[PDB]
């Protein structure tokens, strides 16, 4: 594919003193727009955005039994009170229940995990660093361009997984719905390797058009985290995606 | 499962001077409640709620290719301006584009439509009145209890159709996404036989519970139509669900 710089987008980043990139593609990833050619292809830890491939692989390997799977809490202490409860797949995504996804990865195992990430062309495809933490502090890395390519394949049911499993994950990623406007999206925040990276990736359907998007930025402190959503939203609104 | 009458929910009807029924079922306990057992079993034209089985049968039969199909507007005037445009499958369901679904029903044909409504146990299964209007002014009738049974079967993929097609229709029905819950739903308004009936049917997923719902009411005039959503929302708010 082909990626074209929109210089007018930078004002959005400089105004807040952000180093970041936004990639946005209408209809397909054949042709994408960005504020920064270089950074659009730079690879970073996925952090919780990896919950998207992880869920697909969990379903594809039968570790997650089906769409109605309940991840049962055994009652032993977890790090966050929001995690101390039985969860659905969507629930685990909404509360960012890392430990649920860790147990999924352990059950998938390194051999199967490595195979699906290569079939999915998922970032640098490197799962070194321990089966439960490679996407949090190991060697895996992916770019904003690669995230849009991956999400486009998921939208099209073109990943190397059943259509049923791709539909199941897609439903769990819906974050906004209206009669002719539907958003699928996912945040991430990588804090374990410097610089810290904030993500927001997804796609938007508006009438009969679709737009795939991925945003990342350097995160100085937690107070900057809302810009992950507000900068990309402002740019998308500038394209009439409202 | 079970059903119990709960006449307290009558507060909301008597306030608004409405004759109608709500049926709300908790999946895990297999238990339903209703303000009115008799009306819960009365059977009415499904009107636009028929878009749910019709979409499923459309896909099952190959009439609808998949969830990416776009139904193009041919430029002829439509009963609602909001219909005068190309629509996706989700968009055609959510704006209730009757002309789109009449065309689907024509291509499905009488033999196939009958076969499916029998498999789905859908209301009285009577498709007399003409293959493109039987659900709007013909002989077809369904009760609130029947609607919740049907929606539970869809949820569980137990309809006689592929899991893939059931899932496609499930995502098309999403109407509200919140952190704590996801609502799938569909409105209807039956105007071609008196008295006029307003419907709202669907389900709410919250925590690891699922609640199926069906609401209908006599509509005295267009100005009452919001009550189709507002009375059931108020009850579900009282019940701590949404
Ligand atoms: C739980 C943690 O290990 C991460 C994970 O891998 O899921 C969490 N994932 C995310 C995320 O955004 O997806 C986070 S952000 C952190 C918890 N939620 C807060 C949201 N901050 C704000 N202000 O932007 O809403 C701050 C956490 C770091
Ligand atoms: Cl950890």
């Amino acid at each position: 594919g082909s990626i074209t710089e929109n210089t007018s987008w930078n004002k959005e980043f400089s105004a807040e003193a952000v180093n970041g990139v936004f990639v946005l593609c209408k209809s397909s990833s054949k042709s994408c727009a960005t504020n920064d050619l270089a950074r659009a292809s730079k690879e970073y830890l996925p952090a919780s955005t990896f919950k998207i491939p992880n869920a697909i692989i969990g379903l594809e390997t039968g570790v997650i039994k089906n769409e109605h799977q309940v991840f049962k809490w055994d009652g032993k202490p977890r790090a966050m009170k929001q995690w101390e409860r039985d969860l659905t797949l969507r629930g685990a995504i909404q509360v960012s229940a890392v430990p649920v996804f860790q147990q999924i990865a352990r059950e998938v195992g390194e051999v199967r995990m490595q195979k699906y990430l290569k079939k999915f062309s998922y970032g640098n495809q490197n799962i070194s660093g321990g089966i439960d933490k490679f996407w949090l502090e190991g060697q895996l890395r992916i770019s904003a361009v690669n995230q849009v390519e991956f999400l486009e394949s998921l939208y099209l049911n073109k990943l190397s997984a059943s259509k049923e499993n791709q539909l199941i994950v897609k439903e769990a990623l819906v974050t906004e719905a209206a009669p002719e406007y539907l958003v699928h999206s996912k945040t991430g925040y990588s804090t374990r390797i410097e610089p810290k990276i904030g993500w927001w990736v997804g796609w938007v359907e508006k009438e009969t058009e679709v737009y795939f998007f991925a945003f990342n930025m350097d995160i100085d402190n937690e107070s900057k985290l809302p810009l992950r959503k507000s900068i990309p939203t402002k740019i998308m609104e500038s394209e009439g995606i409202i």
